[PDB]
């Protein structure tokens, strides 16, 4: 009962790309992983409704090789079960920049040293709606 | 590079996807694949500019088991190199109905009774811009 998944991507440096998705209005939380494939997320966006011992707070990592890396948990969070969420993604070798429903935006490093992103896939309480690559 | 791949799209009878992309400035040919999986295809969105034969002719088809079926032409061609081009497509019991950039509809059986599409992926010379589902 997973969510979209998505390959070969190509989305290179400098691109956009815009996911947009509702989340479940029974969601604890939700996932939406970017990178070179599973074993491989040069982006695991998780935003935390009440899980894992967190409370609405939105929680990054990076998985290199099937390794979870240090986890960076953000100031803000601009997301609610049961509504569409749109997040815009793009990054450079150094770092991936995520603007979020609010505006926000902020910065997670590049660790895998992607040099660009064709692997996506959001778990079963974000239902992707529309995506694009500008 | 190749063409984007999705999966996991759970798109029930009703619904409809939504896809945008450049058309090459020397396209021959893009396709657009629907269905089960790669081997299993309730649409195979074929336009061909220059190929198989084909000058400026839709083709669409069926694939079951690895085996295409009974190809479909239509009468019209409303796509051309170095421009943006938009198709609908509507998953139906009985039918797919497919909307040409210009509005023009035609609709392809679903020889596979399939009751949910779960894999689309692009080819050829056509980059996708954005993809809608539902
Ligand atoms: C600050 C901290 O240690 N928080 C942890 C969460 O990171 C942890 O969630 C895990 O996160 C990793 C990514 O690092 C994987 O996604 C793993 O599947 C998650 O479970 C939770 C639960 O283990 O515990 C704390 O909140
Ligand atoms: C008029 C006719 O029957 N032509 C066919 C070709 O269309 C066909 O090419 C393949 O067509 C399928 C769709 O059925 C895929 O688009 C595939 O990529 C094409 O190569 C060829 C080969 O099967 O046979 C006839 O020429």
């Amino acid at each position: 009962a997973s969510g979209l998944v998505a390959s070969n991507l190509n989305l290179k440096p400098g691109e956009c790309l815009r996911v947009r998705g509702e989340v479940a209005p029974d969601a604890k939380s939700f996932v939406l992983n970017l990178g070179k494939d599973s074993n491989n997320l040069c982006l695991h966006f998780n935003p935390r409704f009440n899980a894992h011992g967190d409370a609405n707070t939105i929680v990054c990592n990076s998985k290199d090789d099937g390794a979870w890396g240090t986890e960076q948990r953000e100031a803000v969070f601009p997301f609610q079960p049961g509504s569409v969420a749109e997040v815009c993604i793009t990054f450079d070798q150094a770092n991936l920049t995520v603007k979020l429903p609010d505006g926000y935006e902020f910065k997670f490093p590049n660790r895998l040293n992607l040099e660009a992103i064709n692997y996506m896939a959001a778990d079963g309480d974000f239902k992707i709606k529309c995506v694009a690559f500008d």
